[PDB]
């Protein structure tokens, strides 16, 4: 195969630069196919749903239900592992903020993401979330859960 | 940092399905020096086939680089963070690929100028004229054979 550096190297900007999916370490690995981020965001209290946001289909309040029958009253954090797919939540003054993301997404990426709703959500509605009803923050809330969801899956 | 929370495993009566995503993750060692990543033809800006051999926002990129090409015929490699862009531009077809930033530009050219060897037996002067995407679904094959060639 022939000779080549005759041919330069021009240094470019770019609004937009390449993104090849990898590992959050490392660099000197690739995703062959496209790695997916937050999938579902709901913050509810202990069985009951306040509001909720998916990015695309999925059986999400289906599994949303047998998740939360799950999760202990007493406040923590934790991650399930389920398929291929992982469960993150955190469980505060008996509120729980729950998302679900591809295995392939970084775990501090996500719980960023669920401490950055809890303070929305908390600052936004205080103590109501402790006696609201089903869906009562759902109109208003889910389009902020929306753009949180963005926001955290690219950057 | 999340290391100090722990990750349970469950089982479900009801599991999740999301439909409309990838069937696996499967991940590399990046072979930088023998690591074509996406391959493209093009007439200026617009597109007449392509393939990646792994995930990125190669669409993107590939439409700001286009813009920035020049029309009469040359050769170069263009560097952006850790990735190259190598192409050759004749009788204003645009033959494009990226790879890592070490990686063997003598590979690159070789397999750029293949590519545009075959493209030009097989389709000619219709190249002039052909609309977005046309040779895309018979040739990307022809792309994504010779990528794997010329990566080993
Ligand atoms: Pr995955
Ligand atoms: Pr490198």
């Amino acid at each position: 195969t022939p000779g080549v550096e005759h041919i330069p190297v021009v240094q470019i900007d770019l609004s937009v630069p390449l993104k090849v999916p990898g590992l959050p370490m490392s660099d000197q690995y690739v995703k062959l196919e496209e790695a997916m981020a937050i999938l579902f965001a709901v913050v509810a209290r202990g069985t009951t749903i306040l509001a909720k946001h998916a990015w695309c289909g999925g059986n999400f309040l289906e599994v949303t239900e047998q998740i939360l029958a799950k999760i202990p009253s007493e406040n923590n954090k934790l991650t399930y592992s389920h398929g291929n797919y992982l469960f993150h939540y955190i469980c505060q003054d008996r509120i729980v903020y729950l998302c679900i993301t591809d295995d392939d997404f970084e775990r501090s990426r996500a719980f960023s993401f669920l401490n950055e709703v809890k303070k929305r959500f908390q600052t936004t509605y205080g103590s109501r979330a402790q006696t609201a009803l089903p869906y009562a923050m759902n109109s208003e809330f889910s389009s902020v859960l929306a753009a949180q969801l963005k926001h955290h899956s690219e950057n």
